[PDB]
């Protein structure tokens, strides 16, 4: 449903967030959380809609988002899950906050207008 300009903007933002530039604090957020492999077996007692950057990218690439608000919701869900599960002071929590700061900076430039 999304037009080309907004779609391209979102794909760019997500790929930048997954880019090597941010490797130092984005790596817990590229793929879906695996509770057992990470020794966090209670993960899905705290989180009910898992989300990750790779997932948002895949949904974008399949034209699954009608609009920037839906894409923004999934992306913010990444960080909301992060903070719901990782207590204050944990390394993953702090990486999540850092990644959200970068996301907000990039997103403030979002296309305000669409037109076909
Ligand atoms: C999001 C969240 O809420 N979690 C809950 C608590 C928690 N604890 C962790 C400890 C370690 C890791 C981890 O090692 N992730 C990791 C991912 C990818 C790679 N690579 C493979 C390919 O890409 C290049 C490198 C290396 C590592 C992740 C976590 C999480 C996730």
């Amino acid at each position: 449903a999304m037009g080309q300009r907004a779609m391209k903007f979102c794909q760019g933002v997500v790929r930048e967030l997954m880019s090597k530039k941010y490797a130092s604090f984005n790596y817990p957020f590229l793929e879906p959380v695996d509770p057992v492999a990470l020794n966090c077996p209670t993960y899905f007692d705290y989180v009910k809609e898992p989300m990750d950057l790779g997932t948002v990218s895949k949904k974008l690439s399949n034209w699954e988002y009608e609009n920037l608000d839906q894409a923004e919701h999934d992306i913010r869900l990444i960080f909301q899950n992060c903070y719901a599960f990782n207590p204050d002071g944990t390394i993953v929590n702090m990486m999540g906050h850092r990644l959200e700061d970068i996301f907000n900076t990039k997103w403030a430039d979002r296309p305000l207008y669409s037109d076909v």
